[PDB]
């Protein structure tokens, strides 16, 4: 049955352009092109952005393209302008097709390519929260922000499994657990489009699920090279926040640029066409990641030329190619469909597509809009969401003596190269793709030393960095300043207690591979020659993945991990370095130790026949949780049934805080090596101290199902264990049930 229900009058609509329309206007539905080529550059830099009406003449006019994407200039642009532009589009998109333009844009953690909105953590951040609602809301706010420029589309949110720690991209998504993505994704994409998949209103916009599948973990760990997925994990694990999300009516779905078992994802017929479009019987559209179908040609050498490559792709089941550059498109599939190589059903098919995403988000009837009426953008309302979504992400990973929270009046000294710029906070995906111009635009938001001054005085800050980040030039993240560790040693004696903030600059894709996960040896030193001034350390770790640190955990009275919490991170930490906000942070991947020794909290049992730095679910506070009577109402189950589990969970100390309470599995015996433990649901509550709450986890039989070896579904008759906090109890699955269904439910 259809994922998200038939609309007649729109399918009615798209019968009839299907009738009327030449094959060069359906052709142009399904070609994208960015927005440098209709740009006018030299007017730009003189008069601000500035379109070539030439050049649309070209896009628009000849080619019908039907969608244009990404920021102008490279750089964020004010709402106003986003606006004049997307207008000057939709009048000759109107004009001369008939069908307004659908214009995407990676709209990340907020408003990316829009200055002056309100910006949230990163997904990994987000994850960390454990909070469905909060994620909701945050995606409620991008989407009226993005809808604040014109803008109906957003290339998010990012459900790939960040399993690997040495890829460019483990921060974006919502870390290393399938759920966890799953779930998220879900509250994102509810938050973006709104409760109507097939009436997005004015403040919401279609989501894009990226990157359809598996492209997190690459064997290597470099940025789109293959990766080595097992059969059971693509079904069970890389598959199911796509699955989650489909089934919650996302609109749309980017395809992964890479390559595993030789084949390169957009020519994988198999996952486009049959595990995503028939098995779900979806009606939303797939677009391809940028030069996607021109690298199965020069990249990866499975097409002679760049036709043959539109041939594979689509005819693999992509709708729109985001080219980016060439017109040529249009003319190469013009020809295979005269030649036949091209069925007209595809080519019909892929026009409904767009067209059905276009009504969906009103844009016959309103291709742009007045933009008076987004009066709420850039509020004070939305930035204290995004400032209590950054206080929930920040991890506290160690406090010894208890030496945080730090009293106001204690002289600090703060260190390191990520102390003092919007650009560490943010990482990528922020105001340019490297994140490399934040600090230019994000001036009205507070770095970590511009916080810390504000909680406790500028007097009672003492800034010497020690190392510092170089200059931007040619997506250098990676380069240091020459150390100068002699200064923050000698002004040691006048401070009680240390900050350290360390880790990464910012990045994104490709230019940001590593080729050594252990942290930067300057920064390492840093904290080596503190430590030695006998004054006890904080290390702030603010970094898209979790460098090696085995060496300077040991020195470290406290460590706080703050991972890329954007505009409000700095004002989060010095919240909760105060205590005016308690921690509440877990992590939401495995922090590793030793660089040859990589794993993620699922491991198989013969792994640990285990030694990593934080694991997954871990999170300290300012009090104590006691977790008591575990209980289910059906300890005997099979499949069909739901189970409601309950616990007791006691704030026990002096101060109020939020506990995420995560509910686990453990299959003792099963046909395929069963995962040592598994996360099954989690749920968020506040607690005032000496309050308990019963806090209610429900799930069916079959969500203790797994993915066997020939590729199915399977619950088994057997024990589990239940782990939830501090707490375990035994049930019994009481029969076996196998899906001959490719999916569950
Ligand atoms: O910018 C459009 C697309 O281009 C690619 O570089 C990225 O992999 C995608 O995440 C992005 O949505
Ligand atoms: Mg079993």
């Amino acid at each position: 049955s259809p994922v998200i229900p038939t609309d007649p009058a729109i399918e009615t609509h798209i019968r009839e352009w299907l009738q009327k329309m030449t094959l060069e206007q359906k052709i142009g539905q399904m070609c994208e092109i960015t927005i440098d080529v209709v740009s006018d550059l030299e007017t730009s830099r003189k008069k601000g952005f500035c379109l070539s009406e030439a050049m649309l003449d070209t896009v628009i006019g000849k080619y019908k393209v039907g969608s244009l994407l990404n920021v102008p200039l490279g750089v964020a642009q004010k709402k106003e302008k986003w606006a004049e532009a997307i207008k000057q589009i939709q009048e000759k998109s109107m004009k001369e097709i008939g069908i307004p333009c659908i214009y995407g844009v990676d709209q990340i953690h907020g408003t990316t390519y829009t200055l002056d909105g309100t910006m949230f953590p990163q997904g990994i951040n987000m994850g960390a929260t454990f909070n469905r609602e909060l994620t909701r809301r945050g995606a409620k706010i991008s989407a009226y922000e993005t809808k604040a420029g014109c803008i109906p589309w957003t290339f998010a949110p990012v459900v790939d499994l960040g399993r690997d720690p040495r890829w460019a991209r483990m921060w974006e998504n919502y870390g290393e657990d399938c759920y966890v993505n799953a779930e998220m994704g879900v509250s994102a994409v509810k938050g973006f489009q709104g409760e109507d998949p097939n009436r997005i209103g004015e403040y919401n916009v279609a989501a894009c699920m990226k990157h359809y599948m598996g492209y997190g973990v690459p064997v290597s760990g470099k940025d789109r090279t293959p990766s080595s997925i097992s059969r059971s994990d693509m079904r069970e694990k890389h598959f199911a926040p796509f699955l989650a999300a489909v089934r919650q009516g996302a609109l749309s779905v980017m395809v992964n640029s890479g390559v595993d078992n030789g084949l390169p994802f957009h020519a994988n017929r198999e996952l486009l066409t049959e595990w995503l479009k028939e098995d779900l019987n979806w009606d939303g559209l797939i677009v391809t990641d940028w030069a996607d179908i021109n690298n199965l040609c020069t990249r990866d050498h499975i097409a002679a030329t760049k036709k043959e490559a539109v041939k594979i792709v689509i005819n693999a089941g992509i709708d729109m190619s985001m080219v980016p550059y060439e017109v040529s498109f249009c003319d190469y599939l013009k020809e295979l469909v005269e030649e036949g190589e091209v069925s007209m059903e595809r080519i019909d098919d892929a026009v409904a597509r767009v067209l059905r995403l276009k009504y969906r988000l009103g844009l016959f009837d309103h291709p742009y809009w007045d933009i008076k009426k987004y009066d709420k953008f850039g509020s004070k309302e939305f930035a204290a969401v995004a400032l209590q979504a950054a206080e929930e992400s920040e991890v506290l990973l160690k406090n010894d003596g208890n030496i945080l929270p730090i009293a106001k009046g204690k002289k600090i000294l703060l260190t390191g190269p990520n102390a003092n710029s919007m650009r560490c906070l943010n990482g990528g995906w922020s105001y340019s793709w490297q994140g490399h111009v934040a600090d230019e635009y994000a001036q009205a938001y507070h770095t970590i030393y511009e916080a810390l001054c504000e909680k406790y005085g500028k007097e009672n800050i003492i800034y010497e960095p020690g190392v510092t980040y170089a200059s931007y030039k040619n997506d250098n993240w990676w380069e240091e300043n020459k150390p100068e560790t002699e200064k923050p040693v000698a002004a040691a004696a006048q401070a009680d207690i240390i900050i350290t903030c360390i880790g990464e600059n910012s990045y994104c894709e490709t230019p940001g591979n590593l080729t050594d996960l252990t942290l930067s040896e300057n920064q390492r030193n840093l904290v080596k020659a503190l430590a030695a001034t006998g004054k006890p350390i904080v290390l702030v770790l603010n970094q898209g993945r979790p460098r090696i640190i085995n060496d300077i955990v040991p020195l470290a009275k406290a460590v706080v991990n703050i991972m890329l919490p954007s505009n409000y991170g700095g004002d989060a930490l010095a919240n909760l370095l105060a205590g005016d906000a308690n921690f509440s942070g877990k992590m939401p991947f495995t922090y590793p130790r030793l660089i040859n020794a990589l794993a993620t909290y699922d491991y198989k049992p013969c792994e640990n026949m285990m030694d990593i730095q934080w694991p997954f679910g871990f999170g300290l506070s300012y009090t104590n949780y006691k977790y008591s009577n575990l209980k289910v109402n059906k300890p005997t189950f099979n499949a069909d049934d739901e189970l409601i589990f309950t616990v007791d969970v006691t704030n026990t100390g002096k101060v109020a805080g939020k506990e995420s309470v995560l509910l686990f599995s453990k299959d003792l015996v099963a046909s395929s090596t069963p995962d040592n433990i598994r996360l099954r649901n989690f749920e968020k509550v506040s607690l005032e101290p000496g309050e308990t709450k019963t806090v209610t986890l429900k799930l069916k039989g079959s969500d203790l199902a797994f993915v066997g070896y020939d590729g199915k579904w399977r619950l088994e008759k057997g024990d589990f264990k239940i782990k939830c906090g501090d707490q375990w109890m035994d049930i019994v699955c009481d029969q076996t049930k196998v899906w001959n269904t490719p999916n569950k439910n």
